[PDB]
């Protein structure tokens, strides 16, 4: 049988690229910025007239375990038939054990399920906040959150409200107070602001994702943890991109041997295949949330549930964590040796495991070329900020396949050097 | 071959038997934000769900209308499994085959020029507070900073610290400030109180639902929505309508604001847009709103993913080859007929019958009875809801549900409110 979306399309009779650049401008909002993806696998996607692409962004961290992973799919399948929703209002036989699942997994006493990354931001805070005024004794309304410089969490008012990218917050105020922003990777900033006693928390990302790929310096996530715990403050690490063996770790903060105070997981915590997302803390921090202080309709659903099992099942099985370490490595190793010294232009080469990303000087080339040009060579990413080209395989990307995708990057980056010389 | 999935085998492991096992193992592990009817469901179909003991229950909630095409509607369901095996996601960083095929149906069947997609109803309620705002700094003109958005008194549109902040229920708010400033709170229901608030020339918007869901089944005057789009037009002020919960034939139309043969300048839509399979929401508006979100505003890793935006068209589509939006109608009309000739007279603690479609409700007198009794005895008549604000008894079947199994429900309902009275009698 055809699906209604295929019988639609079909009628609209879009054969090229153009007619479906031309149909989103006409009908979705142009809320964002080249090719049209029909199929993806593993690694690789294949675009409407069939040539095939490696996808380097896999959903910024979503797709670690790959394009429609088998074992993902049929855990979808399986449990879709079967239930898909109760709510929270009504017990079911999928949300406990899969709770457990994720709690014994990462070390935690409770586990907050949510839809998105953006919900589960916005859950923390708040649990952050209700725990301040009423575990801490703050003055009522006073509570604060240090949050850093270029982070990325959300698009609600609230993240807009903590932000300092001017796009996401320009025109969409009034804001909601109580942030105090720092530098990220700076622990006198941090000891600085850990002075107001109505801080109930620091939120920070282990490297900043959207905010260019910023590894900070060994030993900062521990440092900071030391600080915030001297205080008595939570740690909120956000996980969302770092996290489920991008970093080559099962945890971003395993690096620095942090155990966050409250931990945020979503993306790939489903392989890309439905929204779910994971607010994780102890009993005395989680236990604030009463019943009526929060819900979601989605929250928890058992199809979600049974998908987000498999998948971090998946990570551990294929071992995944030890292949992002590994393949990453060898990838900088590379780009630094092909590409430094032969390519004026490249600021900067930084990553762990295969969350990577080369700075451009965005003054001495147009970073579009660099996109295009990778396009050209079989090669999908995005870049952030304009001038940090983004490398996020999935992880499941083979030995082969990492190799020839190595390859083919060198190649385009040489390829547009020469080309800016001429 | 055959093999268990992980769910199932870990599952499996934990030996979990009765449903106090279930019960306990979710008191450890999952967060304590809900107080949830002792029931542990595990299969679902259409109107029914089926429990770990083998019981049988008609499903009175139906994910609060997110479910109206019924629990796993093998059309939806089937559309889900073939769209994951090809692609899931792409984010809207690359173009892909379906998002945009996917925005335009929705564009013709509701009559919009663009439309977003995002995941929640939380998300979709904060994108079209972001629109409205942008709008009013940008179009409108109105100072930086100064935007004001009228809601109503007993409003739900999310669980995000810019919806507490627009709360009046104690436990949405309380301890979750400092607050989003920017909102004007007023009754709903009430064309005199909003004429009043829309006198200040920075409102942006009137955010609002047909009938309040959450709040308890609040169904306005006729008329007042038109009443409130008449008002908002003549103060170049935006009607934002919230159809989350009322949309998608829930009422016996295609949007509650069809009633009033209104057409919104902005609609959300969520819940049932997706049969309950996976979270999908959208806004959609005019050119000249929707517009202010250019490049670089505005975003979501999952929103307009393509599994989603499969699983809706085949969702939207049950709707209208069902004719859900006539059953609804008919089978509501009945529905409130019935317990108003069955239950008035005799039960002294039933304030009030009232509802739309099959988006209906019994206020009880909690003062005289424990509306917890009232649940109780429904789930022993294999009948399962939850109230919302201690005691609005709610009633939201699945629109699939057959005129033999609604006329069952009906029956069993009646006879747990009379089984209550007995009781209270004595
Ligand atoms: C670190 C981090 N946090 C939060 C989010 C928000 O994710 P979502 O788009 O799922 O709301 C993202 C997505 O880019 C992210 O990378
Ligand atoms: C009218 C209305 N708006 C918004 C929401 C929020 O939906 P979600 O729980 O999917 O965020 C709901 C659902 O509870 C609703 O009924
Ligand atoms: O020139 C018209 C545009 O829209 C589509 O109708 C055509 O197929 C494309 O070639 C073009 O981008
Ligand atoms: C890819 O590579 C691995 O993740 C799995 O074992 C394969 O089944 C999948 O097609
Ligand atoms: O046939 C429907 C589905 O049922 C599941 O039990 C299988 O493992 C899936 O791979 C299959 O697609
Ligand atoms: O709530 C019961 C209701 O039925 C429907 C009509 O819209 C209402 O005006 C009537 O009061
Ligand atoms: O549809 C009405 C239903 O009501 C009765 O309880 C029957 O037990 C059930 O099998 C039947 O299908």
């Amino acid at each position: 049988r055809k699906t209604n979306i295929e019988a639609y399309r079909d009628g609209l009779k879009l054969k090229t690229e153009e007619d479906f650049f031309a149909c989103d401008r006409q009908y979705v909002c142009q809320n964002y910025a080249p090719v049209v993806i029909s199929k993806g696998k593993g690694a690789r996607v294949w675009d409407i007239n069939g040539n095939e692409y490696y996808d380097f962004l896999a959903g910024v961290s979503s797709l670690s375990q790959g394009h429609c992973h088998p074992r993902v799919i049929a855990a979808l399948c399986r449990q879709a038939e079967r239930l898909t929703l109760t709510l929270r209002a009504f017990g079911n036989d999928v949300t406990g054990p899969a709770c457990r699942f994720m709690a014994e997994m990462f070390g935690y006493d409770r586990v907050l399920l949510m839809n998105t990354g953006a919900e589960a931001g916005e859950s923390a805070l708040k649990i952050a906040r209700k725990w301040a005024y009423e575990v801490k004794e703050i003055p009522p309304d006073s509570a604060k959150v240090i949050l850093c410089n270029n982070n990325y969490w959300g698009r609600t008012i609230t993240a807009c409200s903590s932000s300092t990218t001017f796009d996401c917050y320009n025109n969409f105020g009034p804001f909601t107070p109580g942030f105090e922003l720092i530098d990220y990777d700076d622990v006198g900033a941090l000891e600085e602001a850990l002075k107001d006693p109505n801080v109930a928390a620091f939120f920070v990302e282990p490297i900043q994702g959207e905010g260019g790929v910023n590894v900070p310096k060994p030993g900062y996530l521990k440092r900071a943890h030391e600080l915030c715990r001297s205080k008595n403050v939570l740690l909120i690490v956000d996980e969302i991109q770092t996290g489920l063996c991008r970093t080559g770790r099962l945890l971003a903060a395993d690096h620095d041997e942090v155990h966050p105070d409250i931990l945020l997981l979503g993306k790939s915590l489903s392989a890309g295949v439905v929204p779910i997302s994971a607010v994780m803390g102890r009993a005395d921090v989680m236990d604030v949330l009463k019943p009526g202080t929060h819900g979601s309709t989605f929250g928890g659903n058992p199809l979600a549930c049974a998908v987000a099992v498999e998948a971090l099942t998946v990570l551990k099985d294929e071992k995944l964590a030890d292949r992002a370490e590994r393949l990453g490595a060898q990838f900088r190793d590379c780009l630094r040796r092909e590409l430094y010294g032969k390519v004026p232009w490249i600021k900067e080469i930084r990553g762990r495991g295969l969350l990577n990303a080369v700075e451009v000087d965005s003054d001495a080339i147009d970073p579009n070329d660099v996109v295009m040009k990778l396009k050209e060579n079989g090669i999908l990413s995005k870049p952030t900020r304009g001038r940090v080209m983004r490398f996020i395989p999935p992880l499941v990307i083979t030995d082969e396949e990492h190799r020839d995708a190595t390859t083919r990057i060198i190649k385009s980056f040489l390829a547009v050097e020469e080309e800016r010389k001429k």
